[PDB]
């Protein structure tokens, strides 16, 4: 009564080799699940993190390489343009030839980089103003500095676009880094040395005089500027309530309530806004509605910005763009980035060029590349099996509402309404295969030169930004998928109320039509519940069946939700992570993803139970003295085998909304009565605490 199928001994092989039986699963189910993997493997020098998810991603890139690298005679133009962009990206001879000179020719278009410019005040500083310089950077190149203004979906009306104003991203991974002490010191030092190294090469290439002291001096200035910007930004934790974040305002209110004085403006929001939108030829008057996400950042900006020269501002502004660009130049410019990324990521080397390039084309031509990927790599009847799976887990969520004692009937039923209304996207959109005209036309307006990678990348920045801006007055496309298909991941959009499972994750260990159902439910099954449960986490409960930010909770049920979820805030917030020097997880910033995990695991388990009810129990797997309840959780766990470099652990504890994989396992199974049953765990065994968190 052992299954002896080749597909059976495949997954058994994988389960066996990853796990370590020497460990008591009730003591540390991560070590049990994954201890075999830990011992056998080492984080490559190019990886900040490694494990099964990351391995799937390296394997996906291999297919991408196979599909991109060989011209084919009946390649439609869409595929021809991706291949040419790939070839343009992997030709380092051509790139190295060009030195920095494609940067040098850019710089005049963004009002210069002062520290690397003679007589900048004369050249640029006379025409300069904040409104134009920020706007140029924003509209043409999609780099948002100082004040991030973008066109996105209106949270309170999901068919429309609105102008938003938000705080800008920083050059270091999180506001925390800018303390620049302790675990942060080297990142801070490498950052400014990076500035300095880049200003130096530019100066040398322009054959300008180099004074190390005035470089150190301007670039430290830029750091002090951004420190202030950083401290002015709002924490993630003050930003996690979308009803509070949503402040709709007329450009006219904005002008009255958020004055700025830059280089002695003073600052004019209408001009700023028009200097952006005039680029898709759109007209803004002071009656425009705007969603302001960081009112308090803007208020705080005021007395900071006043202190600094036009030269100072622009030295930061341009740096934040040049940052990104420098690894698309010659080796010496690539070199200049070494210590910085070592500090942030721990890696001693860059990823293979072909891999970077595959990934880049994927990210800029996701439909073109998803079509090639799925034709190479994805099965087709997979789509049908997952759909039915998704239908099952959706039902279980609905049916579960009835057992949840912390909601009221009105709220439950509105929650039902939302479930049923979730839109599922599976594998890929048929169109990218069956409609060449459509596929070609999405890239019509791009044309790549094979010896011109940098110009290609620039063209994509401008194209993408022009396209985004063009949306202001147009309706949101209800057909758009929120991920390419060539992605190892799944997704939920609140704005759209849509779950998506790209072909790339539809493979072992999450899914195969031929592997045991225990495994599929514990794999893609729990992924499905994760994504659906996002519709009802601390963010996505605030949006209704239609993707609109509107309150559909009673006060009591909402207050209960906070109460139930607070348990997970504390649980995870109480994990400390050796690889990040004992620092604790942020229990608030991971909350949503933690809720998704615990809700999703439970949902999937329930569906598997239902499956057994209906269908009977499964042939066992050879090599493994475990039943299928046990394998369900094993495979759940092994999804997350892996580990982190210290430097990157320090990064993601702050910047990742996910808990690290080991604690997604630990926290989730800790909360799972069904787990301690399967493995016969004594009370208050580490994996079986008396107190268990539950929301969904
Ligand atoms: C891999 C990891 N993703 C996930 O954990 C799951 C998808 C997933 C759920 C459960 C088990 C495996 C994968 N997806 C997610 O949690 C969210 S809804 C998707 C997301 C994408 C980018 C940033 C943040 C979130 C990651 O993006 O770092
Ligand atoms: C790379 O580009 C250079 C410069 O145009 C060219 O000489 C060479 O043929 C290209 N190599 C490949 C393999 O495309
Ligand atoms: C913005 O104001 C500046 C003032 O220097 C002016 O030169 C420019 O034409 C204005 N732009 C728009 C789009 O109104
Ligand atoms: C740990 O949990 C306790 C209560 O269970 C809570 O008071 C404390 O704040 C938590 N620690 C952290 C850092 O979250
Ligand atoms: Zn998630």
């Amino acid at each position: 009564g052992i299954c002896k199928s080749s597909d059976c001994i495949k997954s058994a092989a994988r389960l066996i080799q990853n796990m370590d039986a020497t460990t008591e699963p009730c003591t540390d189910f991560f070590k049990y699940a994954c201890g075999g993997w830990l011992k056998r493997n080492v984080i490559p020098e190019t990886s900040s993190r490694y494990g099964n998810f990351d391995i799937l991603r390296d394997e996906l890139e291999v297919v991408l390489k196979d599909v991109l690298q060989e011209p084919k005679t009946e390649d439609i133009v869409a595929v021809q343009k991706a291949k040419a962009l790939y070839r343009s990206c992997i030709n380092e001879s051509a790139i190295d030839s060009r030195g920095g000179e494609p940067l040098l020719k850019l710089l005049p278009d963004i009002y210069g980089w002062p520290v690397a410019t003679e007589n900048w005040e004369q050249k640029y500083g006379a025409s300069w103003t904040a409104e134009k310089a920020i706007a140029q950077l924003n509209s043409k190149y999609g780099k948002k500095v100082l004040i991030n203004l973008f066109v996105g979906t209106d949270d309170k009306n999901s068919v429309n676009h609105v102008i938003h104003i938000d705080q800008p991203r920083l050059g270091l991974p999180s506001r925390d880094y800018y303390e620049c002490t302790g675990i942060y010191k080297e990142a801070c030092t490498a950052y400014v040395d990076f500035m300095i190294s880049v200003a130096r090469l530019i100066r040398q290439e322009e054959r300008l005089p180099i004074d190390e002291n005035q470089l150190a001096l301007e670039m430290n200035k830029v750091m002090e500027l951004e420190k202030e910007i950083a401290n002015a930004t709002a924490k993630p934790e003050d930003r996690n309530d979308p009803m509070l974040l949503y402040n709709k305002m007329t450009l006219a209110q904005i002008q009255n309530n958020f004055s700025l004085e830059i280089n002695g403006k003073p600052f004019s929001w209408l001009n700023f806004t028009n200097e952006i939108m005039s680029t898709v030829n759109i007209s803004i008057t002071n009656e425009e509605d705007v969603v302001v996400y960081a009112p308090e950042y803007l208020t705080k900006l005021k007395p900071i910005l006043t202190k600094y020269s036009a030269r100072d501002l622009q030295n930061l502004m341009s740096w934040r763009f040049i940052m990104d660009l420098v690894s698309s130049l010659s080796r010496t410019y690539k070199e200049s980035r070494n210590a910085f990324r070592k500090a942030l990521y721990g890696t001693t080397s860059e990823t293979a060029t072909w891999r970077r390039c595959a990934n880049y084309v994927n990210g800029n031509m996701e439909n073109a590349v998803g079509r090639l990927y799925v034709e190479a790599a994805f099965a087709g009847e997979s789509k049908h099996v997952v759909e039915d799976l998704i239908a099952q887990i959706r039902e279980v969520f609905i049916q579960t509402l009835d057992d949840l004692t912390w909601m009221d009937a009105e709220t439950k039923k509105r929650a039902e309404e939302k479930a049923l209304a979730i839109k599922e996207r599976i594998g890929y959109p048929d169109d990218i295969v069956s409609n060449d005209n459509k596929l070609n036309n999405e890239y019509l307006e791009l044309n790549y030169k094979e010896d011109e990678y940098f110009e290609n990348i620039i063209q994509n920045l401008k194209f993408s930004q022009s396209k985004q801006l063009k949306k202001l007055r147009e309706k949101v496309d209800k057909d758009e998928w929120i991920s390419g298909a060539a992605v190892v991941n799944a997704f939920y959009s609140s704005g759209r109320n849509q779950i998506v499972f790209p072909a790339g994750i539809l493979q072992p260990p999450f899914f195969s039509a031929q592997q045991s159902n225990s495994l599929n439910y514990g794999g893609i099954g729990m992924v499905i519940g994760h994504e659906i449960t996002h519709g009802f986490d601390d963010n996505g409960r605030n949006f209704n069946k239609d993707g609109d930010l509107v309150d559909w909770w009673t006060q009591q049920s909402a207050s209960n939700f906070k109460e139930q979820s607070q348990c997970m805030v504390y649980q995870y917030g109480n994990f400390s992570w050796d690889l990040a020097g004992g620092q604790h997880l942020n229990g608030i910033n991971t909350l949503g993803e933690n809720i998704a995990d615990n809700g999703g695991l439970g949902q999937a388990y329930r569906a598997y139970q239902n499956y057994i009810k209906k269908n009977g129990e499964e042939k066992l797997l050879p090599g493994l003295d475990l039943n299928h309840k046990q394998l369900f959780f094993l495979n759940f766990a092994q999804v997350w085998c892996g580990t982190y470099r210290p430097e990157y652990a320090v990064n993601s504890i702050k910047t990742d909304v996910h808990s690290p994989g080991n604690f997604r396992i630990i926290g989730t199974l800790q909360n799972s009565a069904e787990f301690s049953e399967a493995f016969h765990c004594r009370k208050n065994s580490y994996m079986n605490p008396e107190k268990k968190c539950r929301v969904w």
